[PDB]
């Protein structure tokens, strides 16, 4: 029995080779997460077959009719076996299915254009603006903290003229690429760092983390992968095999 | 049942109270781990009772017997029913207890005496030595290493007269204080900046992790705490439990 | 019996005269390995009619039908008695023919438009461009180097944006005088110095060698003319003819 | 049938380890050469018995008695089987034992305390004395040399007052870190480079080397272990092992 393993089209994580057309099968595809889930085949001694997720939805659960959707939503409903993919390990999610140990930690950061180096100073100023998402977990985030800091940064953002917040990560991008050095974007530090290894090379990644997250291989509740899965996880981490798949895929195929 | 917790001295996560010779039961212990246990004992709805590991030890299983020690020891042979201290999550411990997710990420960091911010920067010059513990972890992960910067550095430190290794991490701090600049320490970011906040404020953390690793709540195999527990970790680290024990424990009690 | 003798025209080594159409026999040729046949036949007391090789190839083995082709060929297949080319002494070479010790000294060196000493600081900077053929001895080479240098350089050269290899290397040597300074080439150290002193003199050899091989005098495996061959290497060697010969074609020849 | 590798005690190709005393057998010595040997005798899958060579000497022919002695009288009389060691490839020696290719690449450098740059600029100018050995290889190669630079070079060490030469290889380099700059030595490119990774670190190799030379693994005339060991030999120069062992003992384990 092939395991059908189900991913999400994100860079560097999964995306289509310069020459998908001619190839077939999992050489389509490339990237971090093609080989995390080739090594945790090699591990286990399974065949996959990997997949994209139709709905292109990371997963959560709609609140009028209680049904996943995306990834969760796949495993869930047994329409795949593994998500070997950036999924963040959420409470909701471990209620509903399976995560193994984090293998790549990540958290709020702060990007700015190439003055500010924590997010304390974002705090005092007023000079250079900041924002997140209309919606999502940094805006939760933001919204329910209790330290002063982020309380005073999310009144802040609340009650700023105009809106600070962005539809997409490429809007924000795109702003803190235009404004100048007149605006901060706020995301998670792993996408901060691909961009930042991107063309044109005119954005950095500035101070520490806000939070701490982790993005866990998914396994539906109950499966008897979750064990073996958990496993590979920790010995790729403890080989340092994982350090080596971050190097490559962010700063050794960097363009900066 | 009352629960047992079983738990070692190491501060900030449990420090044995000034007053604790008229106190008793777990009134006598304080600590980041302490109100940890009390979050989680709240959460899943249970009393316990505190107890320090006998032989101090996190625990390892010996070469000779087959036969672990610490927490570890106590937990697969019935004597505790959950473990609440720093234990790092590692394969050899996973594959004979269960481990939640983890509720602290640290990693491998650089420590001098307060230029050099980066461990490539140490590499690159000879003028400041750096050292590591005797025997540990990260004694381990240099030896055992692929990348050819940390190859570099064990090389280094393996072939270096005199010893750059030291007995104990308070030796090696030691060393770093009286050294005036020209040794550096590299030991786990946590008890860096735990150290960073002590008096007489000398040494700072600079850099940032080598690695990744992270400390996780035990319990045996087949327990039935593990599911409540890890659920239990999930909703703390998203509400900022967390985060506001961590501030409170290092830089609200620091002395800096 | 007249000993066939198999060449390959290449510059210094065999060069055709000017007034070669007038000329017949061994007079049509010069160059250095002219010159050392001549004193490989005077000390062992043969008769020799020079040849070049009808495909003007150096040697490989056939992957679908494992025939040598170039001079190797023509020594294993019995027509040849012995060649005296730039020869490189390689490990699937010496399990079908005999080589001597060798005659020159060579290795993989960086050639640029005449700041950068040595290979490292090569690999260091990302301001010049560097790249080596398409395909050959130096690129397997770069790939199975283990080195942190060479491996980054080799990591730089596969992702790259234009592309760096070069598919001849009178085109790599274009590139590089076209370039001013922008693109380096790596090829062999012997072909380097000649370029270097050749009009319009416009390119320098810079550095060290980076690895080590030899051209030597082959011979069909199992004949009488191996041992006196190379004794005779060894005496020219150790009476400084050969470095003389290398001189009066390098240097006393130049144009620079 | 064990093999008998005579060998010399040289550094860094053998020496004695610290704690030898303790320690019997193939572990009681260390270096370039012992892991060389090591190789060979994976590669080739045999048993060996390192030995020091009680003469002490590398290998010559006397005049008089015309009885080779030391590691060439070794192997010559079957009192060993291999001689893994820095042996010179010279014409005598082919002609009375076997050599396989050269492992490593030598020649005649200049010595100088850390003006000059080359060899002709030592026979530009007066105010720098050089020298050779009183007698060995490099004082024939200087006297029987028909080059111009090099004439004048040997004609000015011939009429010297006081004489340049020298009678050991430390007495010229402690000549050289005893003359504050104004005395030059000429000697192996390779040990040039060693004593220049050595304490105090006051001397350096300046220039390209004067001639080449190869050090090459020794076998007696008509053994069956001479082609098997060409081969390994081969084998570990192509894929850079013997790059790698040499960067080991010279560089990786230098004190400057
Ligand atoms: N992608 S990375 O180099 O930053 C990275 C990140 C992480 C790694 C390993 C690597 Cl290489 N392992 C840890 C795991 C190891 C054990 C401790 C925490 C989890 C269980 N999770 S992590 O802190 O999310
Ligand atoms: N700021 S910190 O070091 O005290 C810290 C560190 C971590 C926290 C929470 C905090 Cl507060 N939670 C994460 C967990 C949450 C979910 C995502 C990764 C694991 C599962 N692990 S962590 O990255 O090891
Ligand atoms: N100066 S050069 O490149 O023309 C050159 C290069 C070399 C020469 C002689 C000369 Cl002149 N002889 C040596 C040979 C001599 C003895 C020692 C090594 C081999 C056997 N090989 S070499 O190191 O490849
Ligand atoms: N860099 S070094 O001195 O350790 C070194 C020197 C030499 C090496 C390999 C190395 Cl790593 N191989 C060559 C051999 C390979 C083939 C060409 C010449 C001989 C046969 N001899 S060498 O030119 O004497
Ligand atoms: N791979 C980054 C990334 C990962 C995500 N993982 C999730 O589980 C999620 O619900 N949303 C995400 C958004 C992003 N994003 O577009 O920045
Ligand atoms: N930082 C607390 C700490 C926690 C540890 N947990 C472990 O499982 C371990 O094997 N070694 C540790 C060392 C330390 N230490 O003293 O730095
Ligand atoms: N004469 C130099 C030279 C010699 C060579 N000998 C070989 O056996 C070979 O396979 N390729 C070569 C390429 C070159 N080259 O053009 O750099
Ligand atoms: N450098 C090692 C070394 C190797 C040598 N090999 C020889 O075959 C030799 O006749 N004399 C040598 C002298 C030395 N030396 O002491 O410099």
């Amino acid at each position: 029995k092939t395991v059908v393993v189900t991913t999400i089209l994100e860079s560097p994580y999964v995306m289509m080779k310069k020459n998908h057309e001619m190839l077939e099968g999992n050489e389509r595809y490339e990237g971090y997460c093609v080989d995390l889930a080739a090594e945790i085949a090699k591990h286990c001694g399974f065949k996959y077959k990997l997949t994209i997720v139709g709905d292109g939805k990371y997963g959560a659960r709609d609140a009028d009719t209680k049904i996943w959707n995306g990834m969760v939503g796949e495993l869930v409903y047994g329409k795949a076996d593994i998500a070997i993919a950036p999924l963040t390990i959420t409470l909701v999610r471990e209620e509903v299915i399976d995560f193994s140990k984090p293998f790549m930690s990540l958290g709020i950061s702060i990007m700015i254009k190439k003055p500010i180096e924590s997010a304390e100073d974002l705090s005092k100023q007023t000079e250079i603006a900041y924002g997140t998402l209309d919606s999502g977990s940094t805006k939760e985030f933001f919204r329910r903290s209790k330290i002063a800091v982020f309380d005073k940064m999310w009144t802040y953002m609340r009650s700023a003229e105009p809106s600070v917040f962005v539809r997409t990560t490429a809007e924000g991008v795109a702003r803190v690429r235009k404004s100048k050095g007149k605006y901060a974007y706020l995301l998670e530090s792993t996408m901060n760092e691909y961009i930042e290894q991107r063309k044109p090379c005119d954005t950095m990644k500035v101070g520490g983390n806000l939070d701490s997250k982790g993005y866990g291989i998914a396994t539906p509740k109950g499966s008897s992968l979750g064990t073996p899965v958990n496993l590979a996880v920790l010995k790729l981490s403890e080989q340092g095999v994982l350090d080596k798949l971050k190097n490559k895929w962010w700063y050794d195929k960097g363009e900066c």
